[PDB]
């Protein structure tokens, strides 16, 4: 599992679960090509992504849709959603967990990068 | 002074100085319209983004060039900038500051919106 | 004011307001021995706590109330306090602002060190 | 498990290894008294700190020994250690991870607790 995604909810201290995210990859014309996309499971987790030989140098965006969540929680938030821009695999595959702690009015994001 | 930005550095406990960053609003037809942008200042913040009168209510992108600023300390950073997507939306006086922490691999921000 | 402390509120998207914290500096004895303490004005930011002959070299510890402040806006919160613990150490002219950003289950503090 | 604490380096993009920390319960004459303790693993993580039957309501601290982590790896650190205080199991028997998100001069923490 090259890519994956962990998104937290610190207002209520849970996994933030059902959070959609769409990931991008920047193309030749300097545009965003829909790349792949998921649902946050009950862990808060999105596995199964991507695979090793799909997942090739480049950068991607990986927008989590923040807002749909705090609104099927009946709260109006600041952010439209997150976004995480990075490049992937310069020097060699390597394993990206993308975590996202998310408030109303704030969120975090950070990424651990394994060989 | 109705938005205004301020970036911090985790690695040093400094503000971030000399961060360039755009503003961007979102148009009619899904495209980003360049709406402002400055760099940071020694302490950290960007003032004098835009005056009431044109900071309607709507969608914007704040996008913080992060790279650089890690590439100018010497230190490898993960992200290709730092963005922040939000909805103005008209309800009181409003101010708005945009905050941002900034780690290499690890970013959080937060609204402050006060009367 | 060598010593700042600053409090922002995630939920609300605001400062944090009327928040109560203690400021301790180590004593020989290996114990907590009060220095300052005050309320967060309307701006979240709590001035005047120390002098800079009184703010010496030292491990200093910051006593933040933040489970009062949660209950005060009826939000049930993870921490009884947040903690903030520090070394002041003299290299050239420092004033030091401690920032923190609250959530009901979550904190994130930061120092700002500038001359 | 019911008490696991995950660590992570924000400027490496890493777990962050071997970082040691200690549990402590306050007593009934509100003294500290010492939990459990361990460091963290290859994972970041550290499991095992207690059980089910040993780990019973009242007020805990977590004092994860981050100064000794960025002193290993060259850093100076602003912080002395990041200590997590809170009330457990007090609506019955809960799990918790408590995580933190390290830099020289900032760390965050949260908390997911789960029946
Ligand atoms: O801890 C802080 C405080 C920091 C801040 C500092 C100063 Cl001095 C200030 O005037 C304002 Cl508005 C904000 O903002 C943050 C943004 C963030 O995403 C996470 C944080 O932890 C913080
Ligand atoms: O963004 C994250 C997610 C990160 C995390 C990563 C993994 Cl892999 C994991 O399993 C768990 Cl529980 C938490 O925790 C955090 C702790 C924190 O203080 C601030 C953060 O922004 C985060």
């Amino acid at each position: 599992c090259p890519l994956m995604v962990k998104v937290l909810d610190a207002v209520r201290g849970s996994p933030a679960i059902n959070v959609a995210m769409h990931v991008f990859r920047k193309a030749a014309d300097d545009t965003w090509e829909p790349f792949a996309s998921g649902k946050t499971s009950e862990s808060g987790e999105l596995h199964g992504l991507t695979t090793e030989e799909e997942f090739v140098e480049g950068i991607y965006k990986v927008e989590i849709d923040t807002k749909s969540y705090w609104k099927a929680l009946g709260i109006s938030p600041f952010h439209e959603h997150a976004e995480v821009v990075f490049t992937a695999n310069d020097s060699g595959p390597r394993r990206y967990t993308i975590a996202a702690l998310l408030s109303p009015y704030s969120y975090s994001t950070t990424a651990v990068v394994t060989n």
